[PDB]
């Protein structure tokens, strides 16, 4: 056995099509895991991960699954335990931003928004809960925005999060009787191909500056002056899902490298 | 003006035909607010509610809305402001409770929790601010199990109001553009007559006990050696929706007699 390694062990990563899930699919592999990459939407995006993986040394396979849709989140799970014969480890990184001020949220805003972020990542821990191996590991995303950030015009999104703080709590107790922890990541400010596009809602003013500019202000929001990235997220959840992470249980890690 | 005091505002008070909910709406007639007695079931029973606060001296009406259904909370605050001219306070007791392990959690038990308890309440808040005058106030329903205490069994509900905590921190940020304050109230044990219908789920080996143990030892989790009752919690909704409440804005008090 070495220590921080996932060696022998199998890992569901959910949202493996974009920045954070991708990272921390890798980096599951890196570790020793053999990954089932699950992914919302493109293929090829998805087997490039498979690809990384396995030239990493582990074994990988890409299963799709629309998270909204209960159903699918069982014949994932089914499928993956059915492919390498037991999981170990499920993480979810399943959501969706939204923005806008309460009065204007609608019906449709709200459920687009809810069904993933909130109802999925629930029945992602549910069936993680019947599948998993005795021992195992569950993790799920919150947001710095549910207790520790406070953006105007961002109530929908920071409550899809606040019941998953919740949700993580309580999960840990029912989980319990399999040994299984389970947590929650909550990431601040992180840099991917999407950040551009939505930075400018986290700051007051935010269209006046350039998308640089909007860069530079949230990495000097963290005290040590740089941006949070996936790998940074990545981290943590390969400790969560250690062996040396399990007195970590029913917790929320917000990572948002000191800015809170 | 009497401090304290509410005379010549108009209030909305949802889930009045249940302890809590009644208990707030008869204290905010006391104080000398008009009243809309929203209620979800029982006619006969909000009208009971309608004719204490007519007994009290001040006016009130019983409107019926399914706040599962958003084009009902639209009209019931239409109607209330057709009916006594304005609206300036909203309070939402609207919520069920639901038990169980995560591994038995149905998709229809996740969807008739949260669309009352989470969705519900955001779309009376949203109606609230469309709806209310100036300066007025929101006041939703969060609960000691979103943060504070920790039951097993209890997943999905804590989830439910973990989200609804969220909701109100940022919704004080939108809401303050027409002077509109926006908190929650997180009540603990409060007896009622459904209490000692589920009384059990809220201790270990509960069911061993009879329900004047189970309240008994209710009672003794707060130091004050009391259990909590609906009036405890409509003196703090009381204060909170009063002016020299206003500085408490964004806020959830967990009103549990000292318990956590
Ligand atoms: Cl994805
Ligand atoms: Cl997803
Ligand atoms: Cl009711
Ligand atoms: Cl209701």
């Amino acid at each position: 056995y070495i220590p921080g390694r996932l060696d022998g062990k199998v890992a569901l990563v959910t949202g493996s099509g974009r920045g954070i899930g991708a990272a921390v699919a890798v980096h599951l592999g890196r570790l020793g895991a053999k990954v089932v990459v699950n992914y919302a939407n493109s293929t090829k995006d998805a087997e490039k991960v498979v690809s990384e993986i396995k030239a990493l040394g582990s074994d990988a396979i890409a299963i799709k699954a629309d998270i909204r849709q209960v159903p699918e989140i069982v014949k994932l799970f089914d499928q993956a335990v059915a492919h390498f014969g037991h999981l170990d480890i499920a993480v979810s990184n399943s959501g969706v931003v939204s923005f806008g001020h309460l009065k204007d949220v609608t019906e449709e805003e709200f459920d687009r928004v809810f069904s993933l972020n909130t109802r999925g990542q629930f029945f992602v821990a549910r069936e993680a809960y019947r599948h998993l191996t005795e021992g195992g590991r569950i993790v799920l995303t919150s947001s710095n925005t549910s207790k520790d950030f406070s953006v105007p015009k961002h109530s929908l999104y920071s409550g899809s999060k606040g019941a998953v703080d919740s949700f993580v709590r309580i999960f840990s107790k029912d989980c319990g009787d399999k040994k299984i922890t389970v947590n929650a990541v909550a990431p601040g400010g992180t840099v991917t191909d999407m950040f551009h596009e939505v930075s400018h809602h986290y700051i007051p003013n935010g269209t006046s500056y350039t998308a640089e500019q909007r860069q530079q202000m949230a990495a000097h929001a963290s005290p040590l002056h740089r941006n949070g990235w996936p790998q940074d997220v990545a981290n943590v959840v390969g400790f969560l899902v250690s062996k040396e992470g399990e007195w970590v249980n029913g917790k929320v890690l917000t990572l948002d490298g000191g800015a809170a």
